[PDB]
């Protein structure tokens, strides 16, 4: 009937509500945003401050939709998120692969020993195989005698998840499921065509770099880094002697990811501390600090793609991501990301926004909303 998201981000908390229409298309009924205090690297850092932030967005969203919120789908990220790939097996009773046969094979590959510190988050079947026929998708009706699956397992640190759950539960809400941020950030920015050719998505944000790699129409790997937009924000402050509050504004209003797209005759007013006059500083100099960090950040994604690409072809599956890299999130909005990305990467870079948003489209237009609407796409499926 009604579905609710909750992207508890490192900087802003987004909360969307929508209703499932009979055909399937979900239209958004109400949005909600609020700055988040007490957050760092996608994890909880001050429990009482994030609880107030979650209530700020959930109350304004319950009001913009004329309905009471009771259950939510929440996102989750952090360096602790890890991915595993495990194979399984199963018999095909009465030579027809019924759905009861399909979950048994998944159950076998899913049942492993991980420990208590690890919490299972996603079990994503990649490519099936049915008697010398490999790489089949949805074989619901293929006559065979036995089948093996290659499930993709997403796991996260359990304790860091309990904190996020505790925050939402203290507002009278019930959590439905935890969702990896980059997975939702990919479900709402990608077209099915791009998935099959091969793509790399990255939720560039305040404190998290949520990477998801897709080849052959299946999620292959997921990795997260803790250096994000808050790193370049600090670099501006620490290099010019300007307060963090002011250094953020200079980043959003005059920041450039390449120190050659800005003209020498451009200047910015960077303030000072102590009671000093605000100096007028070259706009090129500002971009000269943002450029090295973005290159290093994308260098981590490049090193991740290469390590996944190597171990991918070495096992016999689609390895080269054709559609390229898709950038999203807040810190992907700076002028010149596609230019500095195309230098460190050598694949198709774009700054994809949420797609096919229905109704109330003015609040789900910018890429920093992708993770939020992606929670709706995931919740739409059951
Ligand atoms: N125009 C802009 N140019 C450069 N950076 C920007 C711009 N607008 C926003 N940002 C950066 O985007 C970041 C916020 O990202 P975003 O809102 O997507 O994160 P979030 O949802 O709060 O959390 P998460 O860390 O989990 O992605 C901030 O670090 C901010 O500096
Ligand atoms: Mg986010």
């Amino acid at each position: 009937n009604i579905i609710v998201g909750l992207d508890i981000g490192t900087a802003t908390v987004s909360a969307l509500v929508g209703e499932v229409l009979p055909d399937g298309q979900v239209n958004i009924i109400g949005a909600g945003s609020s700055p988040s205090r007490g957050m760092d690297k996608g994890g909880v850092n001050d429990l009482e401050s994030v609880v107030k932030s979650v209530q700020r967005a959930v109350d304004q969203a319950e009001l913009m939709a004329e309905c009471q919120i009771s259950s939510v789908f929440i996102s989750l990220s952090g360096k602790h998120i890890a991915s595993r790939i495990e194979k399984g097996m199963g018999t095909i009773s009465e030579e027809e692969v019924s759905q009861d046969d399909m979950d048994r094979a998944i159950h076998t590959a899913k049942s492993i020993k991980i420990g208590d510190e690890q919490r299972i988050l996603h079990v994503i079947p990649q490519e099936f195989t049915i008697d010398y026929q490999e790489g089949i998708k949805n074989p619901l009706g293929l006559s065979g005698v036995r089948m093996e699956v290659s499930v993709h397992l997403i796991s996260c640190h359990n304790d860091m998840a309990r904190n996020i759950i505790k925050a939402v539960e203290r507002c009278g809400l019930k959590v439905e499921q935890l969702v990896f941020s980059g997975l939702a950030s990919s479900n709402a920015v990608i077209t099915e065509d791009e998935r099959e050719l091969g793509v790399c998505v990255v939720d560039i944000g305040a404190g998290t770099m949520d990477i998801s790699i897709w080849t052959g129409g299946a999620l292959r790997h997921t990795e997260v880094f803790s250096y994000a937009g808050n790193a370049v924000t600090s670099d501006i402050a620490f290099a010019f002697g300007t307060p963090l509050s002011d250094a953020e504004e200079i980043k959003v209003k005059y920041g450039c990811a390449l120190s050659e797209l800005v003209s020498k005759d451009d200047t910015v007013n960077v303030p000072s501390v102590g009671g000093r006059p605000s100096r007028s500083l070259q706009r090129q100099t500002l971009a000269e600090v943002i450029e090295p960090r973005y290159t290093e950040l994308m260098g981590l994604v490049n090193q991740t793609i290469d390590n996944v690409q190597a171990k991918l072809r070495e096992n016999g599956v689609k390895h080269h991501l054709a559609a390229g890299v898709v950038l999203t999130g807040g810190a992907a909005q700076i002028e010149g990301v596609v230019e500095c990305a195309e230098r460190v990467f050598r694949n198709q870079v774009r700054v994809g926004k949420p797609l096919e948003v229905s109704g109330l489209t003015d609040y789900v237009k910018e890429p920093y909303h992708s993770t939020a609407v992606g929670l709706l796409h995931y919740a739409r499926d059951s």
